[PDB]
């Protein structure tokens, strides 16, 4: 699929869909990130609705990732609280979501021990409920899956315990398949990539990570994210990360050789990752 | 407490372990990537040895990391022949002994090894091998090394050793417990991971936190120089937990314009967005 970036950007949001769905990502993890810097820049937090302005955001997002073709979309939501469980309960009771888990045929579930980290109090217990109730009404829709992260970063003892029950009831351990369907409510594939902020971190997808997944990070907080922007992430995954021909430098130039050769040698100290401070922030150096 | 990166580089070698034993990292993952390449760059692939040549700079890394004042570092080293010949030489070969002993080091094995290892004479040697050193400098502890073979991917392991768990317990195992399990002693989450090239990570299995400070150097991991060493500790240890923490709130309106030009002007920055130059990834 020989393919230039301009040219991949220049395509068609269908034509884009239909490679993705051949080519990947499948699944792609994407904290909404950076968000209260995002609002202080770019609303007005006098008179703002913080929670609305967020999740217009993140339907524009979530809705842009579908368009594209990506399956399935893990989201970690929340890894004071009053407003923390208000936000998630806008995600299984705002009308405009619900409408568009309905126009784009989403399923929606939830992973994490948030049953139990929760505040045991009505407001708490009723976003529990609420999470139960949007994955059973949201069921029949099968074109896409969200994936939304509450204490969804230890799967150990979950994973522990939903092992022996299963055992138990089965008189044999449960697959890998059956494990990351038993925590996340379906299976789910490893994650094709992951898109971070700032700082590089990444965090809250238990079992699904391998050396296959694709980290990036914006300089920008998530809710900046353009189509232009994610279509360069998604041309760096299918034509950039695993470009072929592999290298054999076995047969390769002298002087290209020699050329990457004194690069490594000059700037052996040039290290992704490492950053400077700019009043209290934190800028990737490149 | 307040220290530059330029001051940090200047440190004495003593003054720099004292404050890694203070505030971290406690637990990194290093694996050695790009070696090939580095080989074929640095080596005369005609005559000089491989296994050798990769040999000699690991334990000069291992050394460095050591020394730094990190109690524990994670290295996936697999995940076929000349595999188990590099395994081989991590609990056999003269030097990397000497080693383990003279910066007493306790070494530990993880992953799937003692089962996807190929069922032969050569193959059963190594797993005994690697019993074997991690028995022969369990008095040694002063540093901790975890090897990852066949390292990537707990979930069944963690399963069997739960059902397990439960029946010689009748509760099931904590989180603790089932680390001790997987890597034989208790390890604490990773602070760090130093990666290679395309943004990716691999093999420490239940040990990664959005508190793992990720870097990826260019140039192959063989290429790492004291200096590109002590810019990542200082990165870790004093700007990705900076303070106080921004307060937008109280910023400056000139400053939210900058912030905002920034991220308005260059809307599609993205570090790990690269590009491919002589068939070779750049970030
Ligand atoms: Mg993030
Ligand atoms: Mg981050
Ligand atoms: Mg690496
Ligand atoms: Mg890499």
């Amino acid at each position: 699929n020989l393919v230039s970036e301009k040219e991949f950007l220049d395509l068609p949001l269908v034509s884009v869909a239909e490679i993705v769905r051949c080519r990947g990502p499948k699944v792609s993890v994407f904290p909404f990130d950076g968000t209260r810097r995002w609002f202080h820049l770019e609303c007005n937090p006098q008179y703002d609705d913080y929670q609305q302005a967020a999740l217009r955001q993140s339907i524009r997002i979530l809705k842009m990732l579908f368009e594209h073709g990506i399956e399935t979309v893990i989201s970690p939501i929340f890894s004071y609280i009053v407003q923390a469980l208000e936000g998630m309960a806008l995600l299984a009771n705002d009308e405009e979501i619900l409408s568009f888990y309905k126009e784009h045929e989403v399923h929606v579930l939830f992973y994490g021990d948030y049953k139990k980290r929760l505040p045991s109090t009505a407001q708490g217990a009723a976003v529990v409920k609420s999470f139960d109730d949007l994955t059973i009404s949201t069921s029949s829709n099968t074109e896409h899956r969200l994936c939304f992260g509450v204490f969804g970063n230890d799967a150990a003892e979950s994973v522990a315990q939903f092992s022996i029950s299963w055992n138990e009831t089965h008189g044999k351990p449960p697959t890998r398949r059956e494990i990351i369907e038993g925590y996340y409510g379906e299976y789910v594939d490893k994650a094709d990539m992951f898109i971070g902020f700032g700082r590089f971190s990444t965090f809250d997808f238990p079992l699904l990570s391998s050396g296959k997944t694709s980290l990036y990070f914006t300089v920008a907080p998530s809710y900046y994210m353009t189509e232009t922007t994610l279509r360069r992430i998604l041309y760096d995954h299918i034509y950039l990360r695993h470009f072929r021909p592999k290298p054999d430098y076995s047969a390769m130039s002298a002087d290209q050789l020699n050329v990457l050769r004194n690069r490594y040698r000059a700037q052996p100290d040039r290290v992704f990752g490492v950053g400077c401070v700019h009043d209290g922030i934190w800028f990737a150096e490149g």
